[PDB]
């Protein structure tokens, strides 16, 4: 009974999915057999399913092998967040810092000490396969996005106990890093075989679209996962409706109406940006517009998945 | 009366300094007038002095303007550490995480909210001037080194209260990131106008030298600053002698003998690496060997400075 955003004018259903969803879903389960990252087998089944099926919507052009690589990086990242960063209440922020520092050493290169967690070694392998596939600058972009996300997960872990201690503007700036949108995009430039010049990245039209997509991804995730987060023992989660409710007073229903309004407007900005940037002739600016459209559609798709709700 | 390493066989005095030490020292004080980063004026005078004079030893080839840019980045970084990361005992690790997250947003690009600390805005400007001067890949390297250092400063802040909770091997891997050696080297490749291919960076000879220099820089800093760190209220610092003392038992004098022995051996490895890599003909591998030699000499020089001791 919480009002939700309506994207029928901006991103209507259905969202095209590529062919290799079931193959990816099986190859992911075999991969996770040599490399267990998730305690429960049910947890593994839900996360493998939304990852493979969501990845088919994210990069429908696909290429079963490239899709599996991205699906492996995204599941590794989501599992790391779900295990350590979100966690449950053991070791606190400091344990996540230790786990994030091990990953930073992997990203820096150069034979760090072996870790007891499996996450560093899987990351080492995934970065290796991406380095082979990408341009030097493109791999640097992927590695930077992961470094930035690790700092933002550390930041979040220090504020979940008192969400009301966070200013709304700080949350809006940090949330694109905890929703993984920059890793997904940087992985897309590699796997779709394109790349922007640094002058293109500075274009107002490119920046404004990337911001709107980042905002939309974080905010719909926030709305989609709120009710589930309440059902835990802890209080209100660190997310958009919680901060709007704190800012404006009133009720959670009104916070959701405001948040749903913010999402619809962001979706309209994003649609306009996709349309502007797809008329451009520099060609790299197209494809990028289309990649961001598919990324956005996938994010809207996966809010109906059981990871966020029930039945 | 604590035994110290002897580098006369490997890095004999004196260490060549370039011309622009006093000019840099004045331009730094004028820069810090428009951008106060340091509370005390005496603190400012000591840190400006070791930075300008040390930078003359680090890049003797210099070029007064390029030297001032590097000197500004190094002083900004050292001041950030000294203010927040080291701090004194207010806000804890969580305040440093908030300050580091603001800097991560600067490094990610894209108009974050304005901060009340001056450190983010100065970083924004310094990265701008380095982006203009560097190749795309080279700037990415500089930005990655800073991201990695910010995570390692966060890690350190979570362990200084219980240094004995850190395993020696973890400390040795993390310390190159809190001593800033990778930022200094990456800044050197830009300012000295050279750059390695990723295959060159993978050469065993290149890697082994970079590791020995990173180790030596962190360890001599540890030894040079130990007695000063004790003179604070807190206990033993998170640094090499503290962990050797914990590992082996015995006395602090014996810890320093062991640490001094580790430094002399690392210096011998580094000398051998400099000599091997300077015979090579790929030319980028020279100059890099010479840049690392100068970086190493500067680190040995600044242990005699008043920042570390008295008179
Ligand atoms: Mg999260
Ligand atoms: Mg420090």
């Amino acid at each position: 009974m919480l009002p939700l955003p309506d994207f029928t004018a901006t991103f209507p259903e259905p969202f095209p999915a590529g062919p290799h969803s079931e193959r990816t879903e099986h190859r992911l389960l075999d991969w996770l057999e040599e490399h267990p990252l998730l305690p429960s087998a049910k947890a593994k089944a839900v996360l493998v399913n939304i990852t493979s099926h969501g990845a088919s919507r994210t990069f429908p052009t696909a290429d079963a092998d490239d899709l599996l690589l991205f699906a492996e990086l995204l599941l590794w990242l989501t599992a790391f967040d779900d295990v350590h960063a979100e966690g449950n209440g053991v070791g606190g922020p400091a344990a996540l810092v230790d786990r994030a520092s091990e990953l930073m050493l992997v990203l820096a290169g150069g034979n760090p000490p072996r870790a007891m967690s499996p996450f560093p070694a899987v990351l080492h392998d995934l970065l290796a396969r991406f380095r082979a596939r990408a341009s030097a600058a493109a791999y640097h972009r992927l590695a930077a996005s992961l470094r930035d996300t690790l700092m933002a997960l550390v930041w979040e872990a220090h504020h979940v106990a008192k969400p009301e201690g966070v200013a709304l503007a700080t949350y809006l700036a940090m949330r694109p890093h905890t929703v993984f949108i920059k890793t997904i995009t940087a992985a897309g430039e590699i796997l779709l075989g394109y790349e922007l010049t640094d002058t293109q990245r500075a274009l107002a039209a490119v920046r404004n679209l990337e911001t709107a997509v980042a905002n939309l991804a974080g905010w719909i995730n926030d709305l989609a996962s709120y009710e589930r987060e309440m059902q835990r023992g802890r209080g209100q989660p660190l997310s958009l409706p919680t901060l709007l409710h704190a800012r404006h007073g009133g009720t959670i229903e009104e916070a959701f109406t405001r948040a749903s309004s913010m999402c619809e407007n962001e979706a309209a900005v994003a649609r306009r940006g996709i349309t502007h940037l797809a008329h451009a002739s520099p060609n790299a600016l197209t494809a990028h517009a289309r990649a961001l459209e598919d990324i956005t559609r996938s994010f809207i798709w996966h809010t109906s998945h059981a990871r966020y709700q029930g039945i």
